[PDB]
């Protein structure tokens, strides 16, 4: 299900996800999720920024998954599915860069 996702895209590098943010249409919130390079079992949350001081920029936020079932950036705000947690990110930015807006072009 998570692989049939939009905005899943699976084994994808750290450059390559932010070559792809990195483009200047793209408005805050522009993300996707990726597998992590160096942790197995976790995913990444790829998200695009923009502010005077730093101009367009790209933020990684680690994504863990509990055999348990819970998936969760912070431990503290758990949900049942991965879809869950990219919706309520598009609703709440909390400590994110900016609320999940649109899925990345590629
Ligand atoms: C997403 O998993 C993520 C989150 C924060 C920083 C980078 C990042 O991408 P990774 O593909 O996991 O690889 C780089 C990394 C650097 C430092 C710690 C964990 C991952």
């Amino acid at each position: 299900s998570i692989q049939a996702e939009e905005w899943y895209f699976g084994k994808i590098t750290r450059r390559e996800s932010e070559r792809l943010l990195l483009n200047a249409e793209n408005p805050r919130g522009t993300f996707l999720v990726r597998e992590s390079e160096t942790t197995k079992g976790a995913y990444c949350l790829s998200v695009s920024d923009f502010d005077n001081a730093k101009g367009l920029n790209v933020k990684h936020y680690k994504i863990r998954k509990l055999d348990s079932g819970g998936f969760y950036i912070t431990s503290r705000t758990q949900f049942n599915s991965l879809q869950q947690l990219v919706a309520y990110y598009s609703k709440h930015a909390d400590g994110l860069c900016h609320r999940l807006t649109t899925v990345c072009p590629t």
